């Protein structure tokens, strides 16, 4: 969203103008991050841990 | 079928290796087996036997 304004000094009867909220964005691009691991079988069962 | 082997001593995380079993055959090709005897009208009337 654009900055936040002041609304504004009115006459009585006067018409209301507009400042309407002007919006923009910003990209995001997920970049995948991956680690793994490797262990035997042998070894995934004779672990204490 | 092939014969029976002996495993594979093998380290840890190694590929295990394919010896499968293998077959052949033996052909049978009967070969006729023939016996044959001829004999006269005369001959079977006069014998004994
Ligand atoms: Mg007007
Ligand atoms: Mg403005
Ligand atoms: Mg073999």
């Amino acid at each position: 969203a654009s900055d936040e304004e002041f609304a504004r000094p009115t006459g009585q009867g006067a018409e209301i103008r507009d400042d309407g909220e002007t919006y923009t964005t910003v990209a995001w691009n997920a970049t995948k991050l991956t680690e793994g691991s490797r262990v035997t079988d042998e070894m995934r069962d004779q672990a204490m841990v």
